[PDB]
DNA sequence: CCGACGTCGCATCAGC
DNA sequence: GCTGATGCGA
DNA sequence: GTCGG
């Protein structure tokens, strides 16, 4: 928390620019700015030093000397004022809506968490229970709780078929103390990029941790990607555990070290290894690491066999899922 | 200066 | 219904 | 908004 102030003032920018302006680029400038000033080792004294580091330019850098001076920024503080403004990135914080549905309700006047709750004919699906547990999202999850819900899962999933291999990924695997939730990777033998020998493999997973009322809710589901809801079990007198995000990817068994990577995160670290694999002639996804040929187009998969070889590749040093947290 | 900015899964909709 | 775009999300 | 070419 060297520079805390500066980074919060560059996220609630991003924030700004991605809710209410739709200027996704920008948003993405202001995250790898304050990604990059956040794993900076000193007391930024000045912007012209903030400068040096790749993702801070001269906008920037005029900000930040604003913000070293006053210890405000005079372009957020009218950001907050603004009623717009203000009401759109509000309703951007509920899962299911993003800043087209966001503007949309301010323009029919719904703009407050009760004005939502008086119009709940007017959310889809997803929206609903997001309103739903709009005050369980906001809390963290202890690694003390992550613990428990790792139990369960890996265990439900045993339960099922013994050659289910379950691993949480996100912050979890990257030693974060605390999660904003729960990220699950999958794979069963069955599902390979050859075949789907058994349907129904991530379904039969989800029904079974619906049955023992763990996964209480569903966002959206298919056939590779669950999107949902989860609650730890209390003891008796107890007040209830804040019901939780939980992400449930399946992937093919041989493509487990691409989508271990991708999963681990952080999601700047993926965007950050991905750009340096354009750079050096390929192109990573979950599922593979492929060249790009003379024109541009990708090549066949090369052989993985460890995270590691990604990195061999693209020519990275190898970096531990807790050296990942961008 | 200026094109390019990771990559993909699911829900929802317009168009046929 | 299918296909492709869009919205929102991982 | 930033940056490599
Ligand atoms: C949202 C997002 C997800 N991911 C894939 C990798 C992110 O690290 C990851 C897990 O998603 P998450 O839980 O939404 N993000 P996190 O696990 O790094 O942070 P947290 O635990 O929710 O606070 O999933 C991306 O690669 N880019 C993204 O923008
Ligand atoms: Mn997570
Ligand atoms: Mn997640
Ligand atoms: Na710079
Ligand atoms: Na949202």
């Amino acid at each position: 928390t060297l520079n805390g102030g500066i980074t919060d003032m560059l996220t609630e920018l991003a924030n700004f620019e991605k809710n209410v302006s739709q200027a996704i680029h920008k948003y993405n400038a202001y995250r790898k700015a304050a990604s990059v000033i956040a794993k900076y080792p000193h007391k930024i004294k000045s912007g012209a030093e903030a400068k040096k580091l790749p993702g801070v330019g001269t906008k920037i850098a005029e900000k930040i000397d604003e913000f070293l001076a006053t210890g405000k920024l005079r372009k957020l503080e009218k950001i907050r004022q603004d009623d717009t403004s203000s009401s759109i990135n509000f309703l951007t914080r509920v899962s299911g809506i993003g800043p087209s549905a966001a503007r949309k309700f301010v323009d029919e006047g719904i703009k407050t968490l009760e004005d939502l709750r008086k119009n709940e004919d007017k959310l889809n699906h997803h929206q609903r229970i997001g309103l739903k547990y709009f005050g369980d999202f906001e809390k963290r999850i202890p690694r003390e709780e992550m613990l428990q819900m790792q139990d369960i899962v890996l265990n439900e999933v045993k339960k099922v078929d013994s050659e289910y291999i379950a691993t949480v990924c996100g912050s979890f695997r990257r030693g974060a103390e605390s999660s904003g939730d729960m990220d699950v990777l999958l794979t069963h033998p069955s599902f390979t990029s050859e075949s789907t020998k058994q349907p129904k493999l991530l379904h039969q997973v989800v029904e079974q941790l619906q049955k023992v009322h763990f996964i209480t809710d569903t966002l959206s589901k298919g056939e590779t990607k669950f999107m949902g809801v989860c609650q730890l079990p209390s003891k008796n007198d107890e007040k209830e555990y804040p019901h939780r995000r939980i992400d449930i990817r399946l992937i093919p068994k041989d493509q487990y070290y691409c989508g271990v990577l991708y999963f681990t995160g952080s999601d700047i670290f993926n965007k950050n290894m991905r750009a340096h694999a354009l750079e050096k002639g390929f192109t990573i996804n979950e599922y593979t690491i492929r060249p790009l040929g003379v024109t541009g187009v990708a090549g066949e998969p090369l052989p993985v066999d460890s995270e590691k070889d990604i990195f061999d590749y693209i020519q990275w040093k190898y970096r531990e899922p807790k050296d990942r947290s961008e």
